[PDB]
């Protein structure tokens, strides 16, 4: 299973943002499509779609911008045609940071949505 090899495209399971934006750039395109062609192929598999935001704004306004950011990812997997019942896209907001630094290199890391395959 490549969802274990370390290895694998699919490996990489982070969808990065620009400031205040949901956009999901062309650069992630490849990585979607991979992570769509093994969905697709292993309907079993269930992932948790997690947007995320950097610490700028209200928690209320990250939390809604953060599940665009998930949805966003949601849906161009829903296009490429993975099934409604193996994704499910939610927000953390800006509750959850990965870097805790107030510059704009720690905010990048923080404006994510992550594919997060469950058990």
């Amino acid at each position: 299973d490549p969802l274990n090899d370390p290895n694998s495209p699919l490996a990489k399971r982070s969808v990065y943002f620009d400031f205040d934006s949901y956009s999901v750039q062309d650069q992630y395109q490849a990585l979607l499509q991979q992570h769509a062609q093994y969905l697709k192929s292993h309907p079993q598999r269930h992932i948790l779609i997690q947007g995320n935001t950097d610490e700028r704004g209200t928690s209320e306004y990250n939390l809604a911008l953060g599940q665009k950011r998930a949805e966003a990812v949601r849906r161009a997997l829903s296009l490429l045609g993975v099934g409604d019942a193996q994704m499910e896209a939610v927000s953390l907001g800006k509750e959850k940071p990965v870097a805790l630094g107030h510059d704009e290199a720690s905010w990048a890391q923080n404006r994510r949505a992550d594919l997060v395959y469950q058990q």
